[PDB]
């Protein structure tokens, strides 16, 4: 089975991404990797060198063993000490600012309930964990699931931002990968002009009133086969499965499949998609499902929305309580940005990638590229011949 | 760790759950399991000697090794032929009318994706496993998570409606285990009065029209410790979790934790649970978060929001098409209710505890609920002990 595993602190040494199970044959590069990290870093309101292929690859090709890719910390050298993973004279440390408690907990991040759990005083080695920049070592593996998914079955995975704060939502019909440049040149990765101007106006607003935003995401896979993921029990539904792995990025609180919670306020007459006699098979009008039904793939586009909290680092921090001493305070000062759901985004088109290669790989097995795709073809065909 | 898993058809012999890995000690008997069962029953717009436990259990005590629980079929005579799990005479299969061909797939359901996947020129093996009945087996399972829950850590989790249909949305405060009652009293499973008529009044006249309803359910989570879950990987975060389990449902196309998408429209000033100093530790005065952050359980309550689609077996069925002949067609006439988000509720609820009940066991350990409980107490004290 495709599995997945990311490790480092933010800053630590470095980052790490290993990635078991993907079949021999599968072209991917550095220079891919590296792309798929800068595009993680977009967005209004917020070194390729430092990407290392460790494992598992061998001139641009998978060999079908683990695949360990490493990410270097820039700013190791400011934190050497601090992070230093072998022990530093406590007088030594004493002395170093930088390694100053941090016992007051942000509301809306790991911190507290990160302390209580492992028994920490400090927040410290639970924000170092807990932290977004984690998302950089899921996009590293999220890209040879990508590459996977592209050579394999020709599919693609993209994403856009729906809303921002207060704006609009846009609900025109979603992009196609051939508007993924327009999206990405997009400040707010925006596939509408309209909904651009009033997602950038929010961050505008939100940046001059020292305030956080967040927003709702849509990400898209075209060209999926029919019947990835099963009915045949809730873990093995699709729908359960990218659930699972977006709720799970930083800071999401919601995950729609489709039309989602608007569906729930339709009448069954107008709330599914109707099928019609086609050329090559069945096909549909609408997509309000989302590409599934019954957990599985049902050839229409696969749509899956993520909403993002903003920000829990306020500029001017929150209210919260010192643990070392019970007192009230204001919150631990920390990394905060107006906006991040632009990149939420790109996240989430990673681990959608993640779960659709690992479902690619169940129904058609192989260990090598090639042997996966001449079963994709058989099943195809078998398809088709009906 | 604690796993569950289901078996059955529909139109089987019967239904089979099995749990494993939940400790020795736990009191729960087969009324407790029939007791669950009716409750997933309840609903406007919709025999307990048919549950027998197999294994695991004795003297109303868990046993420590595998549970099963086997919930009878009573149309089973009905069905025996259709049904039967050995080979039957094709000739006189031939003559039994109920084991027509179905194969007018319906849109919405299980019914084109899983006869695709499968190479089934009829859907019956199709609907007879994807079909909710199901949930029955599920709940089985969650009235011994929940049964643990209970008794090692105090905790009860129940379930509202919030809306169905074109209601309006119930957004009042959550209800506490000793509202239950008065909720499993109502019609529509609501906890306000207001919203109670408004979504019976949706029912009446989506009954009318012969059309179907779906809606909104929130399952709540009272009495949790800090700590359940962690940060350390996406699939170890609570809302990665049960969001897997939530959105697994039949028919869920949305899962929230706490506020959600609205989450997402509000600024990070007023978005967060912010802490101030109690009597015995932090108090907050706000859950928008919903219970969890980083992926923990943070002494609130938990809240999970999920978004279920109005049923998909429309009297009139909708237009499909039928896969034997390529001709457009009407999709085969199944099980259709007006509504069936009340039991959905009582659905989530099981798939909640189930979740919750596998992270106590991860934190807490033990082979007996005596063990487990004194490492909790353990974990209770230290945490006072800040
Ligand atoms: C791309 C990305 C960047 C993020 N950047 C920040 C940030 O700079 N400051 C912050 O407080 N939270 C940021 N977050 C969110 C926190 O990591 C997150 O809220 C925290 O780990 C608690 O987890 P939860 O929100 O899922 O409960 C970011 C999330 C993502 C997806
Ligand atoms: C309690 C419960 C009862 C349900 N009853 C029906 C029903 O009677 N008829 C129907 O078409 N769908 C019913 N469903 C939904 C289908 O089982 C479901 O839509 C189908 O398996 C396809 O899965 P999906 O909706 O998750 O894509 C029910 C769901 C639940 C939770
Ligand atoms: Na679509
Ligand atoms: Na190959
Ligand atoms: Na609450
Ligand atoms: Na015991």
């Amino acid at each position: 089975m495709l599995r997945w595993i990311t490790a480092g602190e933010s800053h630590g040494r470095a980052l790490v991404a290993v990635v078991e199970g993907m079949v021999a044959g599968v072209h991917v590069t550095s220079a891919d990797i590296a792309d798929q990290l800068a595009r993680r870093r977009l967005g209004y309101g917020r070194e390729r060198d430092a990407v290392t292929v460790l494992s598992g690859i061998r001139h641009g090709s998978t060999l079908g063993g683990p695949i360990a890719i490493e990410i270097g910390n820039t700013e190791w050298p400011k934190w050497e000490t601090v992070m230093a993973a072998d022990p530093v004279d406590p007088a030594e440390l004493a002395d170093v600012a930088r390694n100053a408690p941090l016992t007051r907990p942000r509301p809306g991040h790991a911190d507290y309930a990160g302390m209580l759990k492992y028994g920490f005083d400090d927040a410290r080695p639970v924000l170092e964990r807990a932290s977004a920049r984690e998302t950089a070592a899921r996009v590293a593996a999220g890209t040879v699931a990508r590459a996977f998914l592209r050579q394999a079955l020709g599919v693609e995975v993209l994403s856009h931002v729906i809303s921002i704060g207060a704006s609009a939502p846009y609900e025109g019909p979603p992009p196609r990968a051939e508007d993924l440049p327009a999206i990405d040149a997009s400040p707010v990765r925006a596939y509408d002009k309209a909904a651009e101007a009033d997602m950038i106006a929010q961050i505008e607003a939100a940046k001059k009133d020292g305030d956080t935003l967040g927003g709702v995401v849509e990400a898209v896979a075209l060209g999926l086969p029919v019947g990835l993921g099963s009915f045949t029990s809730g873990d093995h539904r699709l729908d359960s499965q990218l659930a699972a792995a977006v709720m799970g990025i930083q800071a999401i609180k919601g995950v729609e499949i489709g039309d989602g919670f608007q569906t729930a306020r339709r009448r069954g007459s107008r709330a599914h998609d109707e099928m019609y006699p086609g050329p090559d098979g069945v096909v549909r009008s609408t997509n309000r499902a989302g590409g599934l039904e019954g957990g599985m793939t049902n050839g229409q586009p696969l749509r899956v929305r993520a909403a993002m909290k903003p920000i829990s680092t306020v500029p001017r921090a929150l209210a919260t309580v010192d643990l070392a001493t019970g007192d009230e305070a204001v919150a631990i000062h920390q990394r905060s940005d107006v906006c991040a759901v632009p990149a939420a985004g790109v996240v989430v088109e990673t681990m959608v990638a993640l779960v659709l290669a690992r479902a690619a790989l169940e129904k058609f097995g192989g260990d090598s590229l090639a042997e996966t795709q001449r079963n994709i073809a058989a099943y195809q065909r078998s398809v088709a011949d009906r």
